[PDB]
């Protein structure tokens, strides 16, 4: 299990570091940089996927489970990969996408020539409606329909995602059973586990239902599906089970109930999984503008949802800790402060997810404070937000343009994905070249040199974070409470492990707050193990916080 204690550093590799002067991050690019990764402390890397892919969704897309698309280098380069992180000792995960394939993938191609092909059934296809509609009502998580049409075969084929990412059949054994040999081919040459991408897509309800009611709809059918974790039971019994290896599932639908099926050992499914639980916190709840239609950060709501995931898996089950992904904006620009308290804001985001039992996941740039981008639309290239555009702001008009520019300056998925900032030198140091998307224009105040050379950066406080980790057993194993759980500015909660006691105070607010220890605590001595502010005091009966003000502290 030393999933457990280990912390997770995700590189989006096509915006790491480019090693050949394209301007597209490359394998080679990672490799280079990983003694940079093992300074911060991290022992896993997640990569984002680099199969083969005709990157409509930047390699979420695949074409070829068994190579490497062609920017990020060939599979020699992958396979040199490996052997270097495993000689820095530490693990290599990598993404799993097998709710669908490209469209371009050998499969699809086979499958789509007409309905007594071989491959037919390793895609879904189902009739139009006898007026040539879709099969149903359900919508594509990037907007339209979740069904296109095939003239040649006249039926439509499933897409959860886009028009090029048709849904693999996993009612088909002879589907589940090739995601398997792929697993075994990665797994046999070194990888060490898998990030499995939408894990909770891959059962469908085969009667396809309607949704009640706006024309496409996504809800609780695109999700947890009949045969789910029957599924990843099989995948444990297959694979998994034979292999040192650590899983974390992405569950997208899961609550708390779902992630015990997921992550109870007793199960035998995976290690733990991401919920979007958390984040979900400032999206309205039904809204045909789906992520669009943002609420204002709302602590209250961030501190009742994540206390539900650390009591609901406290002693059965793991956790994920994340605030930052490829798919995520930057989370001290999208609920914080990214200007004169950045540095303070960015470290006590990170307090409150470190302090917590679980997984720590460390979003390449975040350890530095990276920031979202102030580029025009048309510097976009994610097709989420074209086809968003095209559905909300143009066809349906549910929102204006001023609105959804400003909806995707907020929560845009390219606000992870612009260039890693190495330095202030030109492109930040990413590149050589051009680079695919534009650096981040603050980048010259923002990058690893300075933090670096700064012993108040971020950087050294995340570094601080993983090393308190390896040393307090009770990061790792004590069990949690919430404090303070109607404070609109406070997120306070406590550890306890063997005696021991963990106290972490936050105020993740631009404005004075304070903190007042529940009265049995009042007399405990405390030593302060980390703060984005000095300190010198071994009591804590009451701290008058500063803004963005965080404080752990173990009791003596
Ligand atoms: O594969 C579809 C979808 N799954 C979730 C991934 O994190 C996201 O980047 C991708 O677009």
């Amino acid at each position: 299990e030393w999933w457990k204690e280990a912390v997770v550093y995700q590189i989006y590799p096509r915006s790491f570091y480019d090693a050949n002067g394209d301007g597209f991050g490359d394998l080679q690019g990672v490799i280079q940089k990983l003694d940079y990764i093992k300074n911060l402390g991290a022992d896993v890397i997640w990569l984002s996927p680099v199969f083969d892919s005709p990157q409509d969704d930047n390699g979420y897309d695949i074409s070829d489970y068994k190579n490497m698309y062609e920017k990020f280098g060939t599979n020699e380069d992958m396979f040199q990969l490996i052997d270097e992180v495993h000689k820095r000792g530490m693990k290599i995960v990598m993404d799993l996408v097998v709710n669908h394939t490209s469209d371009e993938h050998a499969w699809f191609a086979e499958s789509r020539k007409s309905k007594d092909n071989p491959y037919r059934d390793y895609y879904l296809w189902k009739d139009p409606k006898p007026d040539g509609s879709e099969p149903n009502n359900w919508g594509s998580i990037f907007s339209g329909s979740a069904w296109t049409y095939d003239e040649g075969t006249g039926q439509y084929y499933l897409h959860y995602f886009s028009k090029k990412q048709p849904d693999l059949n996993w009612e088909n054994e002879a589907v589940r059973r090739e995601v398997y040999d792929v697993m075994r081919f990665w797994m046999d040459r070194g990888v060490d586990g898998w990030r499995m991408d939408v894990i909770g897509s891959i059962s469908k309800y085969t009667d396809f239902p309607d949704y009640e009611t706006r024309s496409y709809i996504v809800g609780r059918y695109h999700s947890n599906g009949p045969r789910l974790h029957e599924f990843i039971q099989e995948m444990n019994r297959e694979v998994l089970s034979h292999y040192d290896c650590m899983t974390v599932g992405e569950a997208n639908g899961s609550d708390i109930e779902e992630a015990k099926k997921y992550t109870d050992a007793s199960r035998q499914e995976l290690n733990m999984i991401f919920t979007f639980e958390h984040m979900d916190i400032d999206k309205e709840q039904n809204s045909p503008n789906g992520k669009w239609q943002i609420k204002p950060f709302d602590l209250i709501a961030l501190k009742k949802t994540m206390t539900r995931w650390q009591t609901g898996l406290m002693n059965v089950g793991w956790n994920t800790l994340y605030f930052e992904n490829h798919d995520q904006p930057r989370v001290i620009s999208r609920w914080g402060n990214d200007r004169k308290l950045r540095k303070e804001c960015a470290k006590a985001f990170a307090t409150v997810l470190h302090g917590m039992k679980g997984t720590p996941f460390i979003y390449q740039g975040e350890e530095i404070g990276m920031v979202n981008s102030d580029m025009p639309l048309e510097m976009y290239d994610d097709l989420e937000i074209k086809n968003a555009y095209r559905e909300l702001v143009v066809e349906n008009k549910t929102m204006s343009e001023k609105e959804f520019v400003k909806a995707v300056m907020i929560k845009g998925r390219d606000h992870a994905r612009t260039p890693m900032q190495w330095d202030a030198g030109k492109h930040a140091g990413f590149t050589a070249g051009d680079p695919w998307i534009p650096v981040n224009s603050r980048y010259q105040d923002i990058n690893v040199k300075e933090s670096l050379e700064d012993q108040d950066s971020i950087f050294f406080y995340y570094q601080k974070l993983i090393q308190l980790r390896k040393q307090y057993k009770i990061m790792i194993y004590g069990d949690y409470q919430l404090l303070q759980e109607n404070d609109p500015q406070v997120f306070s909660y406590l550890r306890e492990y063997r005696g021991e006691k963990l106290l972490v105070v936050v105020n993740l607010s631009e404005e004075k707050a304070l903190f007042e220890a529940p009265p049995e605590l009042i007399h405990e001595r405390w030593k302060v193990l980390i703060s984005n502010y000095p300190q010198e005091r071994a009591d804590l009966k009451s701290i008058s916080l500063k803004p963005y003000e965080a404080v752990m502290g173990i009791s003596i």
